[PDB]
DNA sequence: CGGGATATCCC
DNA sequence: GGGATATCCC
């Protein structure tokens, strides 16, 4: 389908490939750093590719945002169906050891979901599916072509996963001020398994357009998923 | 001096896999930021060395700034660098937080606040204007998302404008002006002691600055108060 | 954990 | 001028 094959064609080039720095037309090259502002931007160039590509052979159109600040970093669709579009947003984190406990941001949560036009490229309802595609790294002159094997590289064990939003989100911010819905708090399998805390898709929307944005206002409604459901059981009080 | 040496020494299109399959560029702004800064690094490192000044950047990554140089025997001449973006079609930049470093000599900073002797700010502009890869000798191919590009060195506190540079993340806001007054320099403070003090007194929403002060007429009118 | 830092932009 | 965009820190 087109979410296997996209998952197949991710996991496929990056288990191959890596990003070694940026080139200029004179042929010049720059290494990379490892602070996640250039990994994201490095991973999510290195995807949209792959992306387009999977989205041809299965008939879909790639748009991206024309305005910064817009979700989603890839909007899919067919013409023939404007309404059932797809969201993709590439997201990053880093971890020092191998295969310890990962968390990404997932967007805001007083936006799009709360206000249907509010900083999204289409109206939050003509997209029926919203993915992740998230990619965990471990954080480890100019060049010439000729050396492009030995520049190092600031990251490695790259992994990338792509799964449902509402699937591995979380009961718990993923900032403050940038009011940011947060992950689960797992190992990368647990992602790519899809063992979130939700149990639909409605019960995550719902839990997130109530949430307060502060634990003051929390305290008093809910502050977690277990205090959700008692909230829901009570007649939302 | 190290300052003239780097404003002298002051076309990437793609990222490029070991492999050799070189990936293009989107037409934003959080890529170019990220770009500009990878791009300056060597220059930096280069004339750094020249001086026989040590280049550190942070290892936490919330950490201000970009790139601290010195002399291993002047470790309180320390000199704070950091690349800020902007993008063009008057311009504005964001400076940097005033609630942190600025407030709190070690907060969100890799050194103290007290040993830095300076703050420059490289800037860079661009004039905004593939998702398909391509190789080397195809360079000349790949379609850019930037028209033209300018770079400037300044200190920080001379192109400080009075209003913020952003709302709940409380940003210094650059002076609204043309890169020719950047590089002159033509800010609205009188010193580098007049624009600490009015970004260090700075209230965060416009209710609390309208009974303190939100522009530089008004901080004048404070002093003279009596700071009240 | 939650508040608030890092950089830059838009309604 | 307040609050979006992405991710991190103690």
């Amino acid at each position: 389908s087109l979410r296997s094959d996209l998952i197949n064609a991710l996991y496929d080039e990056n288990q191959k490939y890596d990003v070694c720095g940026i080139i200029s037309a004179e042929g010049k090259i720059y290494p990379l750093g490892s602070d996640t502002k250039v990994l994201s931007t490095i991973f999510e160039l290195f995807s949209r590719p792959i992306i387009n590509k999977i989205a041809e052979k299965h008939g879909y159109i790639v748009e991206e945002p024309k305005q910064q600040n817009h979700y989603p970093d890839f909007t899919l669709y067919k013409p023939s169906e404007p309404n059932k579009k797809i969201a993709i947003d590439i997201k990053t984190t880093y971890t020092n050891k191998e295969n310890e406990k990962i968390k990404f941001t997932l967007g805001g949560y007083t936006s799009f979901i709360r206000n249907n036009t509010k900083n999204i490229v289409y109206p939050f309802d003509q997209y029926i599916a919203h993915w992740i595609i998230g990619y965990v790294y471990t954080r480890v002159k100019t060049y010439n072509i000729n050396e492009l094997n030995e520049i190092p590289k600031p990251y490695k064990g790259v992994k990338v996963f792509l799964q449902d939003k509402w699937v591995i989100a979380g009961d718990l911010a993923g900032s403050g001020n940038t009011t940011n819905i947060g992950s689960i708090h797992a190992h990368y399998k647990d992602f790519v398994e899809g063992k979130g805390i939700f149990d639909s898709e409605d019960e995550f929307l719902d839990y997130w357009r109530n949430y307060e944005r502060t634990s003051q206002l929390r305290n008093d409604k809910y502050n977690n998923i277990s205090e959700y459901r008692n909230w829901i059981y009570r007649g939302r009080k």
